[PDB]
């Protein structure tokens, strides 16, 4: 228990510092936020991706392992899981609408990067996991046999989508640092560069923590009757 | 069994195509290979990283789950594991010596990027997992109690290092594409750009496959007497 608490506490801390770091970066180092800057719009992209796709999704993935929930309703904890993942799907979609509207308004090319390829698949895989998870594991009519062998795919896919989001995030930080830190150049170790590398590491440590919590068999929600 | 075979076969295929794709890219799209180009030297970096740190390490991680090995010697399969990981440690170190020698000869800055921060920690964590794994699990004097609770950390850390290498690789592809595809620009969808994005996806699919194999409890090497 109290090593779980300490680990949950650590992941919340690093997860909140990531969101904090993403906000300071766009509000104090970049131009800020707005729904047409248009770089004030683009900046919603990293902010909302860190906040929903990395942080809120990180918490949805461990929601069933909070021991205060074990003798809670399984339908209820399915609802918090479903709902916390839906919030991150909304924010991530909004996040992608930000780049497309900044790009199209500014006549920039779309979908040429490995970041955007990996990312757009992450997003599509995410919605499919959300739609499939809703009709099979929340919704009532599905055959309990189809439950039995979709479940290993669903647990694996969620960890693998969550890992791929983190790898897309560090790619997006990389692109945006390189595009932006032209003078002083990124390679000159400017403060924005040290700061956002540290945001990169924080997003890293958060994933490692979420992956630790979620693979402790002693912390699985105890199977139902 | 035969779904394991098919999955092992798939991961070997995508793992070999990654190495192939990394070679074609530097030999047919870039300047080629050499031990002083000096871009002929830098190119050893992605080639050796994909080959040893992603591919050979991907195979070392699943070496205990080959069913042809289950009634093999555990000391022997510890030796293939140890040895396959040592080969990737050598290649990765060599790979890092390539960038430092290209940078220092060409007066480029070192260790300013998130790619290099994450990567250098991956490398250091890798060697520590290798040194710790050698003295605790190959070597004979360690208390069987210290075996018992280092093992969960060692399995977790190997998956987490392997994931972080993949995320570093896609960052390195991102940087190198952006630095290089200046004219025709990356954003103009040039063939090198489509090709190396596809190398990025292949490295992705390889990790997802290695992670699938390595988390099937039905495929764990059956515990010893
Ligand atoms: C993209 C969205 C989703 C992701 C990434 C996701 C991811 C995951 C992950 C990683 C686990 C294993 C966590 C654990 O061991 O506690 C899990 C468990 C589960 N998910 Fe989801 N999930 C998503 C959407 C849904 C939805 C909509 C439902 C519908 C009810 C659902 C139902 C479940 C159930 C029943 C479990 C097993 C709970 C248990 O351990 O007893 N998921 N999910
Ligand atoms: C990890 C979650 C993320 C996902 C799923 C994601 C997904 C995407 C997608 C689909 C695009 C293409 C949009 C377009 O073509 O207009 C894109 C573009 C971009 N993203 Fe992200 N992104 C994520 C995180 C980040 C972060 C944290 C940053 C850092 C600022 C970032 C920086 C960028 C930049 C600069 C572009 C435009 C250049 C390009 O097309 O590659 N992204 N992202
Ligand atoms: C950086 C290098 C290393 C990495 C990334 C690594 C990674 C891993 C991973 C991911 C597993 C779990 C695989 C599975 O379930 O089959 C594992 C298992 C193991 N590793 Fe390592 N390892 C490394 C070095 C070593 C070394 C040097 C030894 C020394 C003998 C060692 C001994 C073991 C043992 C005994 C197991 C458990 C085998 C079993 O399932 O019965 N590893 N390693
Ligand atoms: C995934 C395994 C990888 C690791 C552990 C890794 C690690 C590193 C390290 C430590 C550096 C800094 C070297 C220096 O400062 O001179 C670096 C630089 C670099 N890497 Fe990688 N790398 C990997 C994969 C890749 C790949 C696949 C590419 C694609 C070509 C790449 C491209 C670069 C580039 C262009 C640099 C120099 C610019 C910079 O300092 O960021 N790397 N890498």
């Amino acid at each position: 228990y109290w090593r779980f608490l300490a680990l949950l506490g650590s992941a919340l801390l690093v997860g909140f510092l990531s969101v904090i770091f993403a906000l300071v970066w766009v509000l104090h180092y970049r131009e800020g936020l707005g729904w047409d800057g248009s770089a004030l719009e683009f900046n919603w992209h990293p902010v909302l991706m860190v906040t929903g796709f990395v942080f809120i999704q990180g918490i949805a993935i461990i929601v069933y392992r909070l021991p205060w929930t074990w003798k809670c309703s399984k339908l209820l904890m399915k609802s918090i899981h479903a709902g916390l993942n839906a919030v991150a799907a909304i924010l991530a979609i909004i996040s992608v609408v930000a780049v497309f509207e900044n790009h199209n308004v500014n006549n920039i090319a779309n979908m040429y990067s490995l970041h955007s390829w990996v990312g757009l698949i992450a997003v599509i895989c995410y919605l499919l996991q959300l739609l499939s998870g809703f009709s099979v594991f929340l919704l009532p009519w599905a055959p309990l046999s189809l439950r039995a062998f979709l479940m290993p795919i669903h647990v694996y896919s969620g960890i693998v989508i969550f890992g791929t989001v983190i790898a897309t995030a560090l790619m997006g930080l990389t692109e945006k640092l390189i595009f932006s830190l032209r003078d002083p150049a990124y390679s000159t170790f400017p403060p924005e560069g040290v700061f956002v590398n540290t945001l990169g590491l924080l997003i890293l440590v958060f994933g490692a923590l979420i992956f630790w919590i979620v693979t402790r068999p002693q912390w699985k929600r105890p199977k139902e009757p």
